Formats: structure tokens, sequence, C-alpha cells
């Protein structure tokens, strides 16, 4: 119809919901599932669906040894519907590509895949299922998006790139695009040193994004983006409660501007509601491996750097393995407030379960409840056994 | 549209007719059709479906092993065409748990999942296929709901909750709907002593639940709803046509408003349609298990503690298993009546058959003729021999 | 949108050219294909789709054990896309049964199928996919009907159905329905001495039946039916072109009003388009057995006794296996005169292949052309050695 | 809506992006995949699919021994949702057949099939989903057609047909279709000496196809055909960079209107884009088989006999299979200019891979953009070894 605004604020966040489960990995044992790993959730003024990069191959079938690789020319953006499991008959192909990014402005919905060797990497814009605009990798060296939704204000659909090291300076680019065409782009403003995979939410027409710097920092840089204006600012998040992984165990004091040391080259994109004393904080358990997943409130993190929780939900259990986790909002929801959702990708396989040769994810998602809920633990459900 | 309102009777039940069959399990041998339980059936003003609780696995995948269980994290209320097989390729997910209730007002459908440890469940009120509400346990012991479709009037659904034990006394709620959000929520009234797994209809402005009492009564207790004030009744059917299983044999006259005794602490899902002269009661020809399935036409069965029945019409031998039945009509039908329906859960796999590690269902359901029909018998027709 | 009506007359038939093949059996050695046999087609006014009578189980499915038998409770009438094969996947059931028709009015579709025990059937109307009209057995012997599509004019949708012996005098109804409803229905009329399974199609307001005289005729009974006055008519097709099967040798004269004998108590579905010189009749091409598949111009078949064929198609070779063949049209395409259209059922398995214990077939359906094309055959194309 | 007018010209086209790939084999080694061969693209004014000949079997299935062949009664031309595999359950039959062409006019779609033996094969013209036209062998030798989309232009698609022999002179005809009716036909014209399998493309209300000599040219025969007018000329690529395969080396300088000697009787379908300095040439890498495949930029490659590349790009690495190739475009895109696209099939199996006994193949898809995009190889990826 019209181009979506984001005019509404964040619902009060006292507990999540279980929102969608698929199962993907249980249910794969013995049906036609594609192999995938970097899923999202993202939506449609009349349906949300769920998201991920194919790998070309089902599980069960033997292209399935050595799906660890991120990068080939078999992976493409797939959607299906909600808790479907990604099969080779129910999913849809967005485009082709090993990175991506995908959002609906209200009239239609962009998608973004990017493809090629490291060193000659292209991005190309689709809009309402048809190409439209192409950009050439600017740093040669792995020109790669958010793997999770953008979020547009008014048609204007602001996306982050990242081009070159991973684990050094690399040059990161705020794309305004509209209709799939670049209105404009910047160079990463603000303190943030390096920054990777964000996941986004937008609220009174601001869009925040909580991203990743691989390079040196475990607390995560945040950029702000107004998206009518059309420029953005970068931190970190104050608070101590580091939430990068493998990271350092928490102090008692954090960093606002500079990255906290102790974890070099390393992280998970992950992701974060920043709404004053609505706070909430997703992080695996683990420090050191993606396992486990815990979402904690704490009030002000972004603002204070002595920030500590004062409640907390658990998601995954600690012995279960997690992965990527990010942030989507039905903005066509009906309320007076946007409900905050995430989704955590549940990774089975290489290179912890090394029993067998692939490596795919189910997906868990909740929303936000005003109410205060009980509390389930969310694995991923399959026995690595049975695939032996 | 506009909200659906029971403005009809129902038409003369002289027979019951073939409705739809899915034939899951022999299916199910050879395709990738998921193992589920709790069956129902359910309609929109353009369409039927079947719905159920998956188990998140195929019948024939390893994961199968172990559906005895009735809840975990891997359940999911799906829905899939009439007479089709719930399969991975065709189902719809409606949301995540492993208890639930659905209906359409009208205008949308409302579908709530209830998920959760035993002592910190909640369920969570869909409506339109977006949460709306959440409900957190009250009596902290596996909150629960229907198990088969709920029924609206002019906007209004009312749904029969239970919290706490299943052997003594306990805490069910009759929660008001509209739209998804609540309207007022009442504790059970009138001389029920124990409510669990309510079937229901509605006409002429009244909606009457037919109820499992899982404590004391082989008789069955009935809630009557009046959706315009919000109050509801309780009692039990006077009948000596006992309807749970297990239960003693049939005595000569019944009692109406206390639980005949007999068998404790057990029951199943049933239903009944009590309109005076035109009664029919559904229950399984065995006391002992859930062996077989017939009708009985019992005039009066609600109000004659000695009615005993005049006809009556067999759906599944005594040598079948049978299970869960509850009661839906398609209220969007052309007529001046409605057409009374009920399907039957056809378990097969565990407890009873336990050469196989699975337990899973397929669905046989009728609806009513003013005709006398002749009459054949409904078996799953699987061969467990075949999955050995 | 409206009701249609047959205001054309038939196009001439020079020559068949192909319309569809779903290669079923080829596909189903290694896909999850139904179990299928009495096929036909059907079209409504945006779409053409394949139906036939399920047998609730894959081909490859060990259920496929005994599908040779033609009633149980495990039969259903199924649709699929045109050209497609019956999966378990892309399959609508259209209702529960082991004997159907169903067609299109214009505004919507009726479907009626007939299930039950030998001497306790039942057949119930579905109309705009609910039950409205139940007809309960009348002579207690396997209540059955056409297996191919019926016509309707203005709304009026005549069916042939008969209950009674196949090897001797039953008793035939045709029963005229409009939507759903019965609006009468008679006792068979004219000369034919036993009716089954009839082939109709319908032009220029009237309706002609070819159907098959199961007890002691080779040549076919033809009813014409006047769906407007509600009345009918029937005699012997003259022409000593015998196209039933098992059948005598042509002989050189046929017979108007009497069975032509020399074969009793078998036959086969078949079909016929009637119309002067523009007159064409389909047979097996064995006399022995359902093998091979012909189409004979045969100018004047019904009322020329010595009529003898001035042009021919082979459709299936003698070496390949033919089963049930039926006419349709799609009363909705463009055009000047109705295009004469028709099916043939190639059996394959039980009980001329007995290597495999299963029964099913795959389909052909062939349009006529006012063109002279050239001519192939089409079998079914599965080796059933695969299948050992 | 209305009838599309080729209203605009080409893109400027600096490179080439990915549009879609299938990953068909990769996937197929697990699901149930058709076999297919000579796919191809075509749009419809709201979605683009895939399109291809399929064998009747999937490609584990047993019936895939033999599908090298390329004429029988088991293939069919099949549409899917782009980038998905053609699957059983997802896949929708256009027409019955072993040659084809298909294309949307604007207001519906015109799907062609030929069938039949190789003396007395006939075309039938599908509009709407209907047959409407049908046309016998004129030369009683595989009567055959583009294997690729044909185009239109104010409700006129010229579709070009080809009988007789295919290593020596044959009867060529271009046939101008409206709404599935033949308007005029005529023979080929110009200075080709044999055309086969046309790839075509229209702009400025012209329509340019470049089809294959099977008989002694290695350049490449072009037909220009002018829709309003309803004629057509005939010419050679002039260009000395050869595009056929099996061919000589290149050499300093082409020939207009004669073929290029060096390899006879034999060819493979390829296209180009003709468009003065904006033409680009696609051609397999090796000389000698279909084997590697690039697009090279030739700057007036039509018109002078000396013109050589001035850059490229490379599609598939000559260590990879290539095979058919053609052009398509989505006329229904947004924007001043038609981009261009093309498609390359990538055929495994036989006769090149002969450990497995079936031929099959995958595609990949690019489209042209105004920006200088890095390149990648987009091979098959299927490991053959996997099947044995
Ligand atoms: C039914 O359902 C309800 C609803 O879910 C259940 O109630 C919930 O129960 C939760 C489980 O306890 C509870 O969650 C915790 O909340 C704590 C906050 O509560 C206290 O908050 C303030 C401040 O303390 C108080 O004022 C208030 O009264 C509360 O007591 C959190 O602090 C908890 O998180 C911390 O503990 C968990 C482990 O239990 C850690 O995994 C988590 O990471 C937090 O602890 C680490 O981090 C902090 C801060 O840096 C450190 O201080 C601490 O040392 C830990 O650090 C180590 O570990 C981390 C992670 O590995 C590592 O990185 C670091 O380096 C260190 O090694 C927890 O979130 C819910 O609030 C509560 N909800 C409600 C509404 O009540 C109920 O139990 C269920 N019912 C039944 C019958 O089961
Ligand atoms: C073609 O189709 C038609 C249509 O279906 C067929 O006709 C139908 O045939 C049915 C089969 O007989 C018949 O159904 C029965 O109806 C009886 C009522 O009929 C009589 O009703 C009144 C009162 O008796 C008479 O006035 C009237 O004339 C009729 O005679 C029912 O009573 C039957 O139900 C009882 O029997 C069945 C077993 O046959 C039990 O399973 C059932 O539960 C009922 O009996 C138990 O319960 C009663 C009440 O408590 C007890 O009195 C009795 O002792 C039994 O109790 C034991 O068993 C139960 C269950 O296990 C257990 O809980 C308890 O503790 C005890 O152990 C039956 O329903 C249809 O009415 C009839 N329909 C029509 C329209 O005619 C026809 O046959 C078919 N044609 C052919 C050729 O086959
Ligand atoms: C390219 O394509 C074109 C188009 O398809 C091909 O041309 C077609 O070729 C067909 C094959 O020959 C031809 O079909 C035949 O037509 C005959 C009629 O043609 C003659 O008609 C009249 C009258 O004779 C002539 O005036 C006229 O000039 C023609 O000559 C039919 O008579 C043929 O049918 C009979 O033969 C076939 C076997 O060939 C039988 O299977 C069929 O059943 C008919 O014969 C039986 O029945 C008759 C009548 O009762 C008996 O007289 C006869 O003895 C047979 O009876 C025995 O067998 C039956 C069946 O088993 C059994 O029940 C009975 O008891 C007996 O045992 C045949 O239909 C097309 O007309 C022709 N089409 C056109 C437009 O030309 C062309 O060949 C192809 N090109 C190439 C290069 O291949
Ligand atoms: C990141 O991405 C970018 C974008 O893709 C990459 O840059 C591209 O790099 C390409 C790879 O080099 C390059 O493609 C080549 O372009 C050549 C034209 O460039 C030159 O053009 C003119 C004229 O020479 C110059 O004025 C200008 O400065 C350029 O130098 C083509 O000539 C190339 O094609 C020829 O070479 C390839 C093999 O490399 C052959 O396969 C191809 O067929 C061409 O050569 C055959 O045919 C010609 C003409 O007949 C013959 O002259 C020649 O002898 C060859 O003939 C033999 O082989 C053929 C085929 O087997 C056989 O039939 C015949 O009989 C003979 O046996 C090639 O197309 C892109 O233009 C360039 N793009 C851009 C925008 O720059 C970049 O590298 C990537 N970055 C990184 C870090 O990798
Ligand atoms: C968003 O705001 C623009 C004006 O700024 C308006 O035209 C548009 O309709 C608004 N969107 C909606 C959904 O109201
Ligand atoms: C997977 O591939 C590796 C490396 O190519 C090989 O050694 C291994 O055995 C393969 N695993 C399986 C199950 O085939
Ligand atoms: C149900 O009744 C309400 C008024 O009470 C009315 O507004 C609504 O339209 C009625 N529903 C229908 C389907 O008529
Ligand atoms: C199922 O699980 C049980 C208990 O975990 C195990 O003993 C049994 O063998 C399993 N059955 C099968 C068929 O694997
Ligand atoms: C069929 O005829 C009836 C009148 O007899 C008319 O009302 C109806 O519209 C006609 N159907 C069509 C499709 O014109
Ligand atoms: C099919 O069933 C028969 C009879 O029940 C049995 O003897 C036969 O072996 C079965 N065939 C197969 C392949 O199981
Ligand atoms: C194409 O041109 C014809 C007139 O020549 C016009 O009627 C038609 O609408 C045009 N098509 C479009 C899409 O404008
Ligand atoms: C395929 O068919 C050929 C020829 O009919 C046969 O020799 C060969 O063994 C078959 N291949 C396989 C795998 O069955
Ligand atoms: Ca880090
Ligand atoms: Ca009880
Ligand atoms: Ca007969
Ligand atoms: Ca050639």
């Amino acid at each position: 119809r019209d181009f979506n605004n984001l005019t509404k604020g964040l619902c009060t966040i006292n507990s999540w919901h279980i929102y969608g489960k698929d199962n993907a990995v249980r249910i794969g044992e013995d049906s036609d599932v594609l192999v995938t790993r970097e899923p999202y959730v993202s939506c449609d003024p009349d349906e949300c669906r769920f998201y991920a990069l194919s790998q070309g191959t089902t599980i069960r079938g033997k292209h399935s040894n050595g799906t660890i690789h991120d990068r080939s020319q078999y992976r493409a953006l797939i959607s299906w519907p909600l808790s479907s499991p990604p099969t080779v008959y129910n999913s849809r192909v967005e485009c082709i590509g090993w990175s991506s990014t995908s959002c609906h402005d209200g009239k239609t919905r962009m998608s973004i895949c990017i493809s090629g060797p490291n060193n000659n990497a292209s991005a190309v814009i689709w809009y309402n299922r048809r190409p439209v605009t192409e950009i050439n990798t600017w740093a040669r060296n792995i020109l790669r998006t958010q793997e999770s939704e953008c979020v547009c204000h008014n048609g204007v659909c602001p996306v982050v790139f990242t081009d070159g090291s991973a684990t050094g300076p690399a040059e990161t680019r705020i794309y305004y695009f509209k209709e799939g065409k670049i209105l404009k782009w910047e160079p990463l403003a603000g303190t943030a040193k390096h920054i990777e995979e964000c996941s986004c939410y937008g609220e009174r027409a601001e869009i925040t994004c909580t991203c990743r710097d691989n390079w040196q920092g475990s607390n995560r840089p945040v950029i702000r983006i107004d998206p009518v204006a059309m420029t953005h600012t970068s931190q970190y998040i104050c608070s101590p409660v580091l939430t990068d992984n493998p990271r350092p165990n928490d102090p008692t004091v954090g960093k606002c501007n500079d990255p906290y040391p102790g974890n070099n080259n390393n992280g998970v994109k992950g992701f974060s509601y920043l709404d004053g004393v609505n706070t909430w904080l997703g992080r695996t358990i683990s420090i050191a491996s993606r396992s486990g997943y815990e979402m904690l409130k704490v009030p002000n993190a972004l603002t204070d750097d002595k920030s500590k929780p004062t409640q907390g939900q658990t998601i995954v259990l600690n012995t279960d393995w997690s992965g990527y986790s990010g942030s989507f909002m039905d903005y066509w929801a009906e309320g007076e407030c946007y409900r905050a959702c995430f989704y955590v990708e549940l990774i089975r396989g290489r290179p912890k379960e090394d029993k067998v040769w692939w490596t795919s994810n189910s997906i868990v998602s909740m929303c936000s409840s005003t109410e205060f809920l009980g509390q389930w633990d969310w694995p991923d459900g399959a026995k690595i056994e049975y695939f032996l």
C-alpha cells in the first residue's frame, strides 16, 4: 500500500514467549530438508517468514559433506513459511549468494545477495523480485552484509556492509536504498573500531543496529541511524555485561567508546534491544563457545558503564548449541507499540559435532510479552547419533 | 466479513455419513508424514481443515522413537487440507506448543498454544496469525486446554482451560476472548467436579461443551456457556449410558450432578450432541480400552437419568483402535440448520502396539444426515507389521 | 459466474492431438505417487484437472499389496494438476469413496462419492466442497456411478447410478441435481438392458452417455438425456463395429435395440462421440483383453446397423495395456464449437502383470483437431522389472 | 492487461551479474528431481520461471537409464519457480512433447509442444492453457522449434520452426501467431543456409534471433524479424569470433553471408545480443566440446568481418560442462531499457560422463549490469561419484 513509517516505540519487555521453531535437523533426518546456516526472520505486511542461506544440498544428501565452508556457488538466500523446515519443495529462492539481508518497505521487499570470489565479489539488490542495482567490491576482501533483516522508514532502507579485513581495520559503509536504488552512502562514523553482521530494528523513526567487532571488542558496537537525515553515529555498549563470544569474564565496569579487550579476531552475530530501562541483551551462556543462550535485562546498558542485570530468561541451556542471533519485529502487527522479537540459530554438526561431515542449523524465535511468563529451554532436539 | 453468530439450531440427526479420512499411517509407511496426536477439525468460512499436535518428526524417521510422551519442545499445532495426511510439505504451523484449541470467529482465526515445563507453562493467543495475548500458569501444574475447536458468537470465543492436578480438584477457568484479547474470565461453576479437554459446539446463541472428568466420573461433565452474558453452568450427563473410558458397565440409572463412580484417574476426550430427543452420544465400544467407537441416540440424555439408546451406528469396530473424539461444525455451510460433525483419532503404536517405538494416529470424521444411511466401519487401515 | 449452458455443437473431428499425460507409474517408481484406478478428467471454468480413486497408499509403499481390490475404506476421489502425477503432496481430496463422478456447473463443482459395504452403501453429494445431500442404496448391491465426469446445463447436472446385480437386470436411475439437491429421479427407460459406468458429454442442450452393458451386450448402450425437460431415452449403438471388451469379432450388421451376444458378464468402461458423420468410437484393439486402444470414425454409428470405419487413429499399441476410457470437454474454452476429448487409463500390475502385488495406472488424454495430424502411440512407459 | 510492445532499447552491458541457479543435479542426488534437458527461462508480467523438457522420471529413479535419447512419449515442457530445482512436486506441465517454445504476450502465455514419430510429428499451440491450433509436419523429418522463449509485440509472436534434414538443406518457416492462431507463415529468406534452435529477444519493435547452422556453419545465422510488417531477413554474424561448437579456431576475418567452413553436421544452441558497439557473444570455451562458457564483447560483430573482443567475462570454466544457451529478458521490469539476460544449460551424465546411465542438467542464468562487476565461475557443482 504505502511505505511503512516507524511511528511507534517498543512495548515493555517483561519476558519472552515462544514465537516460532522449525525443528529442521530433527525432521531433516528423514525428509528433504536443505542444509542451511545464517538464518533470520523477516515480515511482510501479511506474513512473517523464515530466511537462511541454503548450501544447495539436503542434509542426508552426499553433497552435505563439506557444508562447514561459508562461500560457494551453491548457496542462495531462501525463505519459507514460519515454523516449517526449509525443504526442497516449500522454499522460495530470493537471490543467489553467500551473504544477505532483506526487508519489506511496506509496498514491496528488497533482498540483497552478495556472491563472487573473495577478491571480486558484488552485491545485487533485488526489489519486487527483479534485480535493480549492483555494487562491486570496494576493498577486494569478502564484501559482506548483515545476515539478518534491514529496516525501512518511508521507503528508505539503510543497510550496513563491510569490505576488507576481518581481523583489522576494514571499510564499512551504510547504504541508503529507496525502491532498490542508492540514494546515498556513507563511510562508518563514530567510535566503533570494526563492524560486522549488524542486527537492526527501528522505533520512533530511528534505526538501531547491534553489530560485531570481530577484531578486538567483546562488548558490541552499536550504530544508530537516522533514515530521514540519512546520517548515523556509532559507539559501543557501555555495560560490563559482555555479549560477544568468545569473550573474557564480565568485569565490574565496561567501556563506552573502545573495544573491551581479551579476545581477538573472533565473535558471533548477536543483537540487543536498547531502550532505557527497557533494555535487554542476548548472549551465549558460555564465554568460550557458541553454547547456550540467555536474555538479560540490563537497564541503560548502552550508556551506563556499570550496568548489571536485573532480570533474565534462559533460552537455550549451556549444554546445547546456539550460534547466530538477530532482531526482527512485525512492524505491521496491530497495537500501540512494536513487540520486540529475535531468533537464535541452533548450529549442529561441524566443527563441534565432528562425527558427521555436514554443518546445518534449526531456528528458534521468541517475541516479547508484557506479562512475566515462565521459561523453558528450546534446544535443536536432534540426536546426532541417528545420522551416523 | 462480519463476526459469525450462532443463529441456527442443529439439523435432525438420523445417521452419520463419512466426511473425511486421511489414512495417515498407511500413507506414512512410505511418505514424509509427521507423527501426530490430539487431532481435530476446524472450519473457516471458505475451507475446513485438519489440525493436530505434531511431534516434530516423521513416522519413519528415527526421532519417532519416544513419541508416546505428550510434552516436549518439538510439538506444534499444525493444520493441513481436509483428508490429506499431515506431511512435512503441506502442513502449516499455527503455533508452538503441546496443548491447543483454535476457532474462526467469522473475520479471522484465533489459535492458542500452551508450552513450557509442567510447573511454568504459558498460553499464547494468536489472532490473524500474530501473537496478541499471553497467560501464565495459575496453578503451576500443566496448564492445558481443549484439544479441539472453540466456538465464537459475535466475536466472543470462550475457551475452557484447566490448571492443576489431573487426579484431584483442579482450577478450571472459562476465558472469553474477542479479537485475541481477554474480555473476562470465570472460575468453573456448577456441579462438575473435574474438567478436562472440552469438546464444544454452538447453536441458537448457546455453546455446549462435553468434557472429561479425569478424577472420578465415568459419566461426562457438561458446561453450558452463554457467550452474550458471558456466564456458564455445569452438570453431568444424567444418562446411564456411560461414555468415558475406561468405565464400569452401564447401570440402569445414572447421576445428574455427581460423577458416577467405578474408575478413577483416567478417561478420554469425548463429545456429545445434546438436543432433546435429537441427542447422540459417542463412546468407545470397549469399557476397558480406547477400542472401537459407536454413536448412540439417547433421547434426553442430559436430563433423563434412565435414558437408554433408541438407535445407533458403529463407527470403528471393537477390534480396531480409536482414541480422542471431538465435535466441530461448519458454521458457514448453506442451509437452515447446523449439521453436526465429529472426528475420532485412530491411535496406532504405543502403548497398545509395542512392536514399534512410536505413537501416532490417523483421523476419521463424519457429519450428520437426515436420511437413515447404511453404516460401515472406518479403521486406521495400517498393518503394523510393515513398520518392523 | 453464471450457470454454463450447452449452447454449442461439436467441432469437426479429423484427428486427435495429445492433451495430457502424467507418466504416473514411471515417476512413481521413485517418488511418492499414490496408487490409483478409475481415473478421468474434468474442467472448471479456469482449469482442467486429473481425477481418480486413490487406494490410500503409494506404489512403492508396502500397503500397495492388494490394491487389485475395488472397494475399501481407504479409497478417495482425488484431483491434481493436469499432467502432474497423483502425488501425496499435490493431490486434493474431493470426497471419500470407491465410486464417483464430478462436474462443474459453471458456478461451482459437484462431486459425488459412494462408500459402504456392498449391501449398505450410500452416495453423498458435495457441492462447493461441503456435503449437501445423501442417498442410501436402493437395491442393496453395490450402489455405483459413472467413474467419469457428469455434465450440467443451466444448473441441472444429471448423473446415472446403478444398484443391483452386475450380471443380470439391475436398477438404474438418472438423478437430476441442481446445486447439490435432487430435483427429480427416473428409472432407466428405453431399450438398454443393463447400464454401468456411463461416459457423457453435452452439446446443443442435449447430454449423450455411452455406457457399458456388463450383462450381455458387446455393443454399447447409449442414454440420451434432455436436461431441460428432465427426461431420457436409451438404445444401443447400431454399428457392427463392437466396442466393449471382451467381445466377439465384428459382424457385418449390428443391433440397435438389443445387446449383441457373444460375451457375458464382463466389459470395460468406454465412450463415443455420436454426431452424424462426425462420429468416432473408441475401443481396445484386443477383443480378449484390455490391450491396445484405437479411435475409429464410423459415420452414423448410432443409427446405421451396417456402418463401418472410414478413418482411424491408434492411441495405444496392442502390445501395451489400456483400461477404462471416458469423455470430457472443456466447456469453457473459447471458440465456436466444443472440442471433443477423452482419456484412457493405462493399467499396470495385477491381474496381467503378476510379478508385482499392486495394481495402478497412469493416464493419457487427447482432444480433437480439425487438421489431419500424424499419429503416435502413447503407452504407460514403465518397466515392471524395475519394481521387482 | 494489454499486449506488451517492444518499446525500449537494450541497456548498456558492461558486465553480467548472477540472476538464477537451481543446483538441480546436486540437490537431485537426494530429492525427487526430474531428469531434464533443453532448459530456458521465460517471464510473465509478474514472475519469471525456469522451463525445460522433462524426461518423465527422477534422476535417482531407474527409468533415468536411457535419458540420453531426445524424443520419447515421456517428455513434457514443464516450468517451475526461479532457482528452485525441477521437482516432481513443484513442476507445472505446460504441454506434452519433445521440442518447444513459450512466451507471454502481455495478456497471457502461448506454449508450443511438438510430439510424434520422426516422420509424423505435429505441433500444438496452447494459449491461456488450452490447445488452440495444430500444425502437422510438412517435410516429415523431425518438426522442431526454438528450445527457448519466443517474443511478442502487440500480440504477434513469431516462432521459427524447421522440418527436414539436420545435415542438409531443410524447410524452415516463421509462423506469426496472435492469441494462438496463425496469422501468416513465411519460408526462410536471406542468406542463412540452415536454421535450428533460434534464441531470440526483442527491442524497439524488432526481434533478433541467433540460431544454429547444424549443416556447415561455425559462425551463427541471424534472423531479424519485423513483427508489425510480418517479414524477416537472415544472414550470418560477420565476426571472426566463431561461436558454434564444435568449430575451427578463430580466423582473422569472418564471413557475413556464408557459413564459415571447418565442421559439418553438428553444433549447439547459442545466442548473442547484437547492438552496435553494445554487442556481446556467448560461446563454449572449448572448440571441441560443450565445455566451458564465456561472454565476449565484440563491437559490431554482426556487420564487421574483422571484429575482435574488447572485453569478456568467463561464466563456466573450461574444466566444467556447459551445453545449450539462450536469451530471454524480463520485458515487464521497471526501467528505461531492457536488461539482457541468458541462461546456460550445464549438462551432466552421458555422453561425457559415462559412469552413470542418465543425462540431465542444471541451469545458470545471468543478466546484464551497467557496472563492471567482478566475475566468478558457476559450474553445476555435482560430484558424479556420489551417483555411482
Ligand atoms: C518460572 O519462570 C520464571 C520466569 O523465567 C523463573 O524466574 C526467573 O528465574 C531466572 C532464573 O533464576 C531469573 O534469572 C536470573 O535473573 C538474575 C537477576 O535476578 C536478580 O536481579 C537483581 C540483581 O541481582 C536482583 O536485585 C533481583 O532480586 C534478582 O535476584 C540474573 O542475575 C541471572 O543472571 C545471572 O545468572 C545466570 C546464571 O543463573 C547467568 O547465566 C547470567 O549470565 C547472570 O550471571 C552472570 O553475569 C552476571 C553479570 O555480569 C555476573 O554477576 C554473574 O557472576 C554471572 O557471571 C558469570 O557467568 C556469565 C555467563 O556464563 C559469564 O559471562 C561471566 O563471565 C561469569 O562467569 C538470571 O538471568 C529471572 O529473573 C526470573 N524471572 C522472574 C520474572 O522472576 C522461575 O525460576 C521459574 N519457576 C520455576 C519453579 O522454575
Ligand atoms: C445397514 O445399515 C443400517 C444403519 O446403520 C443398519 O441398521 C442399524 O443397525 C444397528 C446395528 O444393530 C442398530 O444399532 C443398534 O441400535 C440399538 C437400538 O435399537 C433398538 O432400539 C430400541 C431400544 O432397544 C428399540 O426400541 C428398537 O426397536 C431397536 O431394536 C442399540 O441398542 C444398539 O446398541 C447397543 O448394542 C450395541 C451392540 O450391538 C452396543 O455396542 C451398544 O453399546 C448398545 O448396547 C450396550 O449399551 C446398552 C445401554 O446401556 C445396554 O443395554 C446393552 O446391554 C449394551 O451394554 C453392554 O455393552 C456396552 C458397550 O460395550 C458396555 O458399555 C455395557 O457396559 C454393556 O457391557 C445399536 O446401536 C441401528 O439402530 C440400526 N439403524 C437403523 C436405522 O436401523 C443395518 O443393520 C445395516 N444392514 C445390514 C444388512 O447390515
Ligand atoms: C502419419 O499419420 C497418419 C494419420 O494417423 C497415418 O494415416 C492413418 O493411418 C491409419 C493406419 O492405417 C489409418 O487408420 C485405419 O483406417 C482404416 C480406414 O481407412 C480406410 O477407410 C475406408 C474404408 O476402408 C477406405 O474407404 C479408405 O480409403 C481407407 O483405406 C481403418 O479401416 C483402419 O481400421 C481397421 O484396421 C485396424 C488395423 O489396421 C484395426 O485395428 C481396426 O480395428 C479396423 O479393422 C478392424 O475392424 C474393421 C471393422 O469391423 C474390420 O473390417 C477389420 O477386419 C478389422 O477387424 C479385426 O480387428 C478388430 C480390432 O482388433 C477386431 O475387433 C475384429 O473382430 C477383427 O478381428 C485404421 O483405423 C488412418 O485412417 C490414417 N489416417 C489418415 C488421415 O489417413 C499415416 O499412416 C502415418 N504416416 C506414416 C508414414 O506412418
Ligand atoms: C575481477 O573481475 C574483473 C571483471 O571480470 C576481471 O577483469 C576481466 O578479466 C578478464 C579476464 O582476463 C577480461 O577478459 C578478457 O578480455 C580480453 C579483452 O581484453 C583486452 O581487450 C582489448 C583487445 O585485446 C584490449 O584492447 C584491452 O586492453 C584488453 O586487454 C579478451 O580478449 C579475453 O578473451 C580472450 O581470452 C580468453 C582467454 O583468456 C579466451 O578464452 C577468449 O576466447 C579470448 O581469446 C580467444 O579468442 C580471441 C579472438 O578470436 C583470440 O584472439 C585468442 O587467441 C583466443 O583464441 C583462442 O581461444 C579461443 C577460445 O578457446 C578459441 O576459440 C580460438 O580458436 C583460439 O584457440 C577475455 O575475455 C575482462 O575483459 C576483464 N574485465 C574487465 C572489466 O576488466 C579481473 O581479472 C578480476 N580480478 C581479479 C583480481 O581476478
Ligand atoms: C509514511 O509517511 C509518508 C509521509 O511522510 C506517507 O505518505 C505515508 O503514507 C506514510 N505511511 C503510512 C503507512 O501512513
Ligand atoms: C567427506 O569428505 C572428506 C574430504 O573430501 C572424506 O575424507 C570423507 O570421508 C567424506 N565423508 C563422508 C561421509 O563421505
Ligand atoms: C452478528 O450480529 C452482529 C450484531 O449483533 C452483526 O453486527 C453482525 O453482522 C452479525 N453477523 C452476521 C454474519 O450477520
Ligand atoms: C528407542 O529408544 C529406546 C530407549 O531410548 C531404545 O532402547 C530402543 O532400542 C529404541 N528403539 C529403536 C527402534 O531404536
Ligand atoms: C444460461 O441460461 C440461463 C437462462 O436460461 C442464463 O440465466 C445464464 O446466464 C445462462 N448462462 C450463461 C453463462 O450465459
Ligand atoms: C502380498 O500379500 C500376500 C497375501 O497377503 C503375500 O503372500 C505376499 O507375499 C505379499 N507380497 C509382498 C511383496 O509382500
Ligand atoms: C501496445 O500498442 C497497442 C497499440 O498499438 C496498444 O493498444 C496497447 O495498449 C499497447 N500496449 C501497452 C502495454 O501499452
Ligand atoms: C541401463 O540399460 C542398459 C541398456 O538397456 C543396461 O545394460 C545397463 O546395465 C543399465 N544400467 C543400469 C545402471 O541399470
Ligand atoms: Ca569480538
Ligand atoms: Ca473419568
Ligand atoms: Ca459387455
Ligand atoms: Ca554448425
